[PDB]
């Protein structure tokens, strides 16, 4: 992890970056801010190239579509809470998801959005904006406090609140047992495994394949080739994470590195070629009057 670049938000006594993701154009990082702006930055110069007010509360998450034409945002305390934006020619709002705290695109064919409202998953069509499906069963709920619903790589299974759902049938196929209060899980990019906090489960057998005690309380992000997994641990204003991230080999779950950047982490992401890790670090403590975050770019 050799540091390659650092920048603060332009035109701010205090820098308010809260989350990031690389755009479909190399060199250009998309960042959300604590005032609910989306911003486009040159990741090398730190030059702000564009700006849009998406929400009147902080941005917690953003996801650009692979084809460069669409963007998902989530905010703290807005109605609507999440939204879908168009970025062809003009920046505009396409749809809004009135109480979803988190959203993702479908993975194989990016024609759907999955949104999370507490313990409930909503799937929407991108064209119509219609809610196609509500996935929720109160008898199978884990009530994870950081529940985030997600599609698998082929868009035909969903993980919501520790329940594996078959999208076509809208049937719960398996409830994974609850071993922590917060982390709900992700799909491995290989389509065969699910990572739920410290537990790695096989999707064909439901056997326990690995225990990874360093993944405890980590939000997991994969690189684009799916060879490496990055974990930032929940913190025990207030960042959602602590000041350390961990890397693991995605094939054998062996630890590669533990990096303490001595600054609470708000988000991290890789470019599509997996050359870079961009990390949003706060220079201020949780007690500061105001956030003062930087974006740090490291070469892996
Ligand atoms: C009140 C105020 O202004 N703030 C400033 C901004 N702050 C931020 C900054 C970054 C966040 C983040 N980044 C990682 C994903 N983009 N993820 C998230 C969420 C999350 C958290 C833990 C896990 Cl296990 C999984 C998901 C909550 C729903 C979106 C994802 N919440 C965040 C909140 C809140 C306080
Ligand atoms: C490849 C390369 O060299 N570049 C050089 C610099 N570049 C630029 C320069 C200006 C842009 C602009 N106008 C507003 C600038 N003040 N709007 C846009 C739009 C946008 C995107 C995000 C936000 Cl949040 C707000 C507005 C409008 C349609 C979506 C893009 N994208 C821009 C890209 C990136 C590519
Ligand atoms: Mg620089």
């Amino acid at each position: 992890f050799r540091p390659i670049s650092v920048f603060r938000e332009a035109n701010e006594d205090e820098s308010g970056f809260t989350c990031c993701a690389f755009s479909a154009r190399e060199r250009f990082l998309m960042l959300g801010t604590c005032t609910g702006q989306l911003k486009l930055y040159n990741v090398f110069s730190g030059q702000e190239e564009a700006s849009y007010n998406c929400h009147n509360s902080a941005i917690t998450h953003l996801e650009p579509s692979r084809d460069g034409s669409l963007l998902l945002t989530s905010a703290t305390w807005s109605q609507p809470l999440s939204a879908l934006w168009g970025m062809k020619s003009v920046f505009d709002m396409k749809h809004s998801f009135t109480e979803d705290h988190y959203v993702e695109f479908s993975k194989h064919s990016q024609d759907r959005v999955i949104g999370t409202k507490g313990d409930i998953a909503h799937i929407y069509d991108i064209q119509t904006g219609n809610k196609l499906l509500t996935l929720f069963n109160p008898d199978l709920a884990n009530n994870y406090k950081r529940n985030c619903a997600t599609f698998n790589p082929t868009d035909d299974l969903v993980l919501n609140d520790g329940v594996l759902w078959d999208v076509r049938s809208a049937l719960a196929i398996h409830k994974f047992d609850k071993f922590n209060m917060n982390i709900s899980g992700v799909f491995h990019p290989n389509g065969l495994e699910v990572i739920i906090n410290t537990e790695i489960w096989d999707l064909r057998t439901f056997h326990l394949l690995h225990t990874v005690p360093a993944l405890d309380q980590c939000r997991v992000v994969f690189n684009h080739t799916g060879t490496v997994m990055y974990g930032a641990m929940l913190q025990a204003m207030k960042s959602p994470f602590g000041s350390s991230f961990r890397t693991f080999n995605a094939t054998d779950y062996k630890p590669i590195a533990t990096i303490d950047v001595k600054r609470n982490i708000f988000d991290l992401c890789t470019d599509t070629k997996d050359c870079y890790l961009a990390v949003i670090e706060n220079q201020g403590s949780m007690d500061a009057l105001n956030m003062d975050t930087v974006c740090r770019l490291y070469e892996v």
